[PDB]
């Protein structure tokens, strides 16, 4: 850590405090995230998984008995983005490529088995080239916490859930994007399933079949019909919103994975449109 300048305290991440700060051997400028052998392990693996829209792992340091992440650093979250672009919304063309270069990072990692698990504007980073990447990868695996963008068979008790989760949680960015408001800000783990069922209808055998026999499904659960996509993301248009359901199916063998997502009519007309950002 003798190597490191603290500059500026970034925030509270789910596994430490993220400081900018200054490598002293290079001039390096980096994200270090202050946090057993299975997790030096695991954490090992994931300085191998790089792709563009992944924001790079750099080095892993274990000193005193604590462990140390050293990160490529970029200059914004999506989170101050949304927030500072409130009044006016994020155009289309940015929010199209934004989802594309995050399908692509997710097709990249899911390809390797690695999930992210906990995707939320706050771990998706851009820069002034008009990128997004990914951050935190592969961390959850490896060692109040937003349940917004949390998948329903999470809430519902799976313990062995797949690469479906990210999908979800990548939908429910994409509609606040759109509509620049969280589209299931749930404050408790049943408060945010029954956001989801309000608008998604209440998932039975038909739609997702094995649901009804999840851990902490109750069938006691209100039976709420489900909400058009025009209502739920306007004014999104129509290969939008179908994506969208399809990135929001109950089922997770049913919802689309990142790689059939990327071939979806709606990124036909992709570009990669540069955002007006103030640093
Ligand atoms: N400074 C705050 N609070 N918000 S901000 O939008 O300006 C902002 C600025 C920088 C960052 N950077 C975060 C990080 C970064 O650069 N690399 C990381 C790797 C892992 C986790 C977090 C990061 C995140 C947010
Ligand atoms: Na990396």
């Amino acid at each position: 850590m003798e190597n490191f300048q603290k500059v500026e305290k970034i925030g509270e991440g789910t596994y430490g405090v993220v400081y900018k700060a200054r490598n002293k051997l290079t001039g390096e400028v980096v994200a270090l995230k202050k946090i057993p052998s299975t997790a030096i392990r695991e954490i090992s693996l994931l300085k191998e998984l790089n792709h563009p829209n992944i924001v790079k792992l750099l080095d892993v340091i274990h000193t005193e008995n604590k462990l140390y992440l050293v990160f490529e650093f970029l200059h914004q979250d999506l989170k101050k983005f949304m927030d500072a672009s409130a009044l006016t919304g994020i155009p289309l063309p940015l929010i199209k490529s934004y989802l594309f270069q995050l399908l692509q990072g997710l097709a990249f990692c899911h390809s390797h088995r690695v999930l992210h698990r906990d995707l939320k504007p706050q771990n998706l980073l851009i820069n002034t080239e008009g990128a997004i990447k990914l951050a935190d990868f592969g961390l959850a695996r490896a060692f109040v916490v937003t349940l917004w963008y949390r998948a329903p068979e999470i809430l519902l008790g799976c313990k062995y859930y797949s690469t479906a989760v990210d999908i979800w949680s990548l939908g429910c960015i994409f509609a606040e994007m759109v509509t620049r408001r969280a589209l299931f800000p749930g404050d408790s783990e049943i408060d945010q399933l029954f956001r989801i069922f309000r608008t998604l209808g209440t998932p039975d055998e038909v739609v997702w079949p094995g649901v009804t026999s999840m851990p902490d499904y109750k069938p006691s659960f209100p039976k709420w019909a489900r909400q058009d996509f025009s209502k739920v993301v306007p004014p999104l248009d129509e290969d939008g919103r179908s994506l969208l359901s399809q990135m929001l199916h109950y089922d997770p063998n049913k919802r689309i994975s990142a790689k059939a997502a990327l071939a979806h009519p709606f990124f036909q007309d992709v570009t990669k449109p540069v955002p007006h950002l103030r640093l």
